[PDB]
């Protein structure tokens, strides 16, 4: 690899101001390290890094004080093990132009091994391979890139007993590096913006919620089925393919349909419905009203319950008029369905959807007119039997999604997660119930700061669609950890078990950056 | 020390070695002039500009010539000040990767003070920020920015009053600047740039250009309650929502129905009427024909003349003839109107409106018809009474419009304009005029001139969206300035005034250039 | 001219440390030759290229080894002449950034003459204008251009129809010019050159087939009204507007409602309909389903059968069980239509249209039925009576579009062209032709592995919008050159033609690479 | 505006806003649903109405969550400034969790529509006027 870059590192003028400072950059400092277990195969690829001075703690630091950077960096990594242990690494620096992923072909580009034997450490110097041009903290340009890759897998002797041991990375700049364009500390560009800072402990803990309920978030949910969301979620290009804007508001239509059922004017069941596409006071989507629940309509014939609906509180306001009418205020069971008024199906789909409600119990006196209104409160409360608390609602099937939204599946060995929370429930009036206010695990795909977080910055040249942005979760008992995607959905490393993890023995959360989707986030409860 | 400017210069030259052609840039030059308030706050931009051969009018006549260049600029700021005037600003050099808006601390950077009552000129110098190669003239690339910001806000005692005072740029090129790679010196212009060009004297001092009457404009008038116009009204974007084209020309709609009013055939007033949605002979829009008024109809009944309608010379013509009806030729009052003849109302609005005709005198021989064509002159007269004090013809809310259009309002201490024009009168029937000059004011928002200018050749790029494009009017005595928005619309610094503004004292105008739509327009007569 | 900058593009170069191929390069290699005569008026520019490793052909195959290039390289000219005909051309080497065209003159640019009168080659090199920045070979940027321009107008002493001369380029690189990251030659696709492999030899010969008929491309059509395609059509920025599949794949659509009309419930056509948008298991676009015909609807009334309409085989499938109807099992019409089921009527336009299928022949019994599905095959016939009929199909006026749809128009002399194909048809009982095959012409707007291709990878930023992508095809007597827009349209210079050039006698095509769109690409056959 | 001081219900521990020299103490103005006469007609295009709080909800929780005393000692108030379309204010924060502004003997309300953005001055005297100047 080239040396005479350093002369071309070497050149400077205007960007360089006065009193320009070598800094600290003689030893060797703690970088990271990572794990190479006897599992891994011929041609993975262990550790990856595009050259920057964010890779000391020392530069990262510098990197705000500085606007512009050049020159080479030293990486010195050290095995651990013993000398009984077979398997060989590949360290190699490879050139701007590429594209990473399976067609990289790491033992094809000029390179050095890396004996696992090796009591000694190993040392690289990266150059810059690009070296004629100053690069902000801005774009810096197209950079050589870092790899390391397993030539031959790890072998113990001695059996599967043991099995992994670990690699540090140090680093310290070499004589070539630079900086420049000095200006005075102060914040600046792409620097400032990252997903990091949308998860933290205190909303796990307490202060967050969900946001489909807005309920307390106990647990995390794992989901290995998969499952779709749209309404009141975010990804980190900015936008929404839902139809809710991110707070909880009330619902308010004002072109459906209004009747009632039992043949009675007064003491009957309310009935309001509209089709999808008239939602004449929402920016977000004309599809539904801001603040309608995603979720299938649950059929209920009277006095019978549904069985685990979506219920709020409200009633029927005419277009002319300047409130609602009070007779026809009630408990509501709110859905997306089809085939109205009497012919009703579950849709899981908003394009030829209709939106439907049905009051609970009786309404004093009921209304029969067309177009008027639909006005409910902002967060509701499930409708489910006495004494009921299996798993949680709703259930992926019962989930409605639009056709632009796209679906969180299991990526590798990473699975779908959703965020559960604390929810009112009620079993029909007056009776008995399993305790005072009942268990009941309603659940979100988001924490509502990370939705309003995400509507607020756009994160699209912040995480690459390959990658996941990850944290670390420490629970009294164990770790694990969890990742946000580019489309919004949150992942865990849980494979195909369905347990609930408790977030009320949460002790910390922690970013651990970004990391590839297929590579599998950590799981040890 | 850190290495010289010319040097690296040097190095980013290379394919080039014919260098350098001047011995001269020791003066500095008008760039512009900026005005800072009482208002402006701690920590407010009121000047910025990315570096370019543009940034000083001796490089930018140059720069034609060649197609490559390098080096610095130096910029000098007076403040004109009075010595009682308190506050400091400062200015900065941005090195390339910072974002601009109000997170941008500006004193933590590269940077010198301007205080308000200081006597001297304050410099600064902007190098070349990457002077690893050299910049083309036609596409610069990544380049520095100056910003100026207020360090502390302006401090006025209000011995009287003054709310702005302003700063002059001058500039000049460094001594490590150079120009290379001749081309063709008619791509880019000498002359001044494409919005400058729609206002001149000419237009104003004489000739006769507005954009309804086609009448000589004798003054400016100011609303303070807006306006809404949009027939021959163009905005810089190039899109009308009027009907008429900019180029004056007869009325004529061929299929339209003809009646009378007289109970009688002969010595009665012929009427005309059509739907909106009946104009198929205009190409702009099937909305009312090319050249009718965007005025509303004002109803009469013999002996009466209609009190500021428009009226017009014309007759009917058969729908499928050669030539017209010569007993019907008279002349007409034209305007929009709904349910005619019967239920004739006045409207301003299009949708299901009409477009009637009416006789002021009676036609030879009236005649009933349907479908038949009109066929009148292209511009009109008023008609009111003898005597009779002017009323400005038409008030805006006889102005007809299309949905489409955009509002014109006021922003601050700014209010819209419309230009006063001498237009013909007519009143009672063989009696003195009891005016001695016949004195009348008719109304337009835009002079033709300008109107063909934008509908020709779009303007986006010019004015984006937070200033205005603004012009000084020089007078005999005292002056003023104006300023033309994105929109259109024609903006004056007379606030809450209704008083007509005199043109036949001006002397001359010329461009200030654009400007803030939030800055007060200067009116000092 | 820069011929001294040998030894500063000499500090640029050297960082990247490389070794000198020069043993190999002796000799010059054809690049093109262009055509000159007494009518090719001064001022008119004949030939233009980029710097690019493509020029020289082994090159070429070197820059499939390397990620990156520098240096110069020299073009040799030799005129045909006689030495009776006077005349020049002038030769420039036109800096970076400077655009092409027409308007472009070499009036004031350093130069060498090509004289008519000339016996000897006349040998200019190309030097490097951007050495500071070593280019990527896969991301190259900005390079400067060679133009060569008639000064002198070519003139014969003599009458007779001889009037043109040819003049050839040949170039070779020189001892400046370089390679260099070797890397791994090893698994990067577009090494190769991601858009010249679109059209081959062998794909334009016999493999290719169109990319709308699945026919077998027999010749080239040229449009001079433009035209406009959506489906099945993709570009260099890899968007699309359509809804069908890269492939072509049959069409399956659950939701319809059937219907038939008539006096009887047998022996009647069967119709069915569902909206268009509503494809929400189509993961493409939700426009209509997959494998749905781009061209608008036939009506035809009953016992009678549509004549240039999509006919396609295929019955009623029931959405409840999953499975077909045998009686229903017909030829059907399918198409693009509004006004359904029984105001039907043709459109373009697909936003508020309906998916329309009718069968043309009776069914034994029909259905009415809602909801019903559509079941029919991929491959499309064209409906037709008996011999003698419409000249190809689909028109440009039958093809629909939705919104964002460019459509290609022509520029100077090239026009747009589409690709035409031998097609089956089937129209009437027992009907015949006055050939066997019956001669029915099906055209695509591309050819489909071109289709593919454009899909499958990237392309952006390789061809510039004011430039075609040029192909040369080849012919046993004669050649053309055939271009791409960054649109995804083939335009041909025929100018104001319609005539169909026949493919039959072609041996061969080569890339001529990108020329600017306003160049006329040449017609000799 | 919804509730009147005299309306508002409170334990004896509390302690209350006062002014300080030309520093008033100040509420937040909100847009919150009302309800009026059965089935009749509002008489208000916009529904108007304004229901008060005395501290935002993120700024309280963050309060509880974590301890700022070392921050803010007695004869303080901390600083930002706010910078409108046209014109600008400072507004300040005191120890006993009440914002104050420096409108005096002003009863108009501020529109917080028109606000560009706020930025902080740091911390400053009490008694020093905070400026206002719209």
């Amino acid at each position: 690899n080239s040396s005479a870059s350093v002369a071309t590192a070497g050149i400077g003028g205007p960007p360089q101001q006065v009193d320009q400072q070598e800094t600290w950059r003689t030893n060797f400092y703690y970088n990271d390290v990572f794990t190479w277990s006897v599992a891994d195969a011929p041609g993975s690829i262990l550790y990856t890094v595009q050259h920057s001075p964010q890779n000391n703690p020392f530069t990262a630091v510098l990197s705000q004080m500085y606007a512009g950077w050049a020159g080479g960096m030293q990486f010195r990594f050290i095995v651990a093990g013993s000398g009984v242990f077979g398997g060989r690494l590949v360290a190699a620096v490879i050139p701007p132009g590429i594209e990473i992923g399976p067609g990289l072909e790491v033992r094809q580009f000029p390179h050095v091994v890396i004996d696992a034997r090796s009591l000694e450490p190993v040392t690289i110097t990266m150059p810059d391979l690009r070296p004629n041009m100053y690069h902000p903290t801005g774009d810096p340009g197209l950079v050589p890139t870092l790899v390391l890759s397993v030539y031959n897998n790890l072998i113990n002797p001695f059996g599967g007993s043991t099995n992994a041991i670990q690699v540090t990375v140090e680093t310290r700049p070499s004589d070539d590096f630079e900086f420049v364009m000095i200006r005075a500390p102060s914040s600046k560009t792409v620097d400032s913006i990252s997903p990091a800072g949308l998860i933290t402990t205190p909303v796990l803990t307490g202060v967050g919620n969900d946001n489909r309920w807005d309920g307390q978030i106990v647990g995390l949910q794992p989901v290995p089925g998969g499952f779709s969301t749209c309404n009141r979620h975010w990804n980190l290009n900015g936008s929404t393919y839902g139809w809710s804007s991110p707070r909880f508001a009330d619902i308010d239509h004002r072109r459906g349909s209004a009747s009632y059922s039992g043949n009675n004017s007064a003491n009957a069941l309310q009935f309001w419905y509209a089709n999808a596409g008239s939602a004449i006071d929402n920016p977000i989507s004309q599809v539904a009203p801001d603040g309608f629940p995603d979720m299938s309509f649950v059929p209920f014939n009277s006095p019978n319950i549904p069985t685990a609906g979506w219920v709020g509180f409200g009633g029927i306001w005419n277009s002319n008029n300047g409130a609602p009418a009070a007779t026809t205020v009630q408990a509501y069971e709110l859905g997306f369905a089809t085939g109205a008024p009497n012919n009703l199906q579950p849709t899981t789909n908003t394009s030829g959807a209709q939106t439907v409600a049905k009051s609970i119990y009786a309404v004093v006196t009921g209304t029969n007119q067309n177009p008027t209104g639909l006005f409910v409160m902002a967060s509701g409360v499930i409708s489910t039997p006495n004494a009921s608390a299996v798993t949680y609602t709703p259930q992926p099937d019962r989930i409605v999604t639009t056709p632009g939204t796209p679906a969180a599946a299991p990526v590798g060995k990473n699975t779908p997660i959703m965020f559960a929370s604390v929810v009112r429930r009620t079993g029909d009036v007056n009776a008995a119930a399993g305790s005072t206010n009942g268990t009941q695990y309603g659940t979100g795909s988001q924490p509502l700061p990370v939705t309003i977080g995400l509507s607020l910055n756009n994160y699209s040249s912040a995480l690459m669609p390959g990658q996941f942005f990850v944290w670390q979760l420490t629970f009294a008992s164990g770790f694990m950890e969890i990742g946000l995607s580019v489309d919004g959905y949150f992942y865990a490393g849980t494979g195909a078990s369905t347990t609930l993890i408790d977030l009320t023995e949460l002790i910390d959360v922690r970013p651990v950056g970004p990391r590839p989707s297929k590579s599998t986030l950590v799981f040890n409860l």
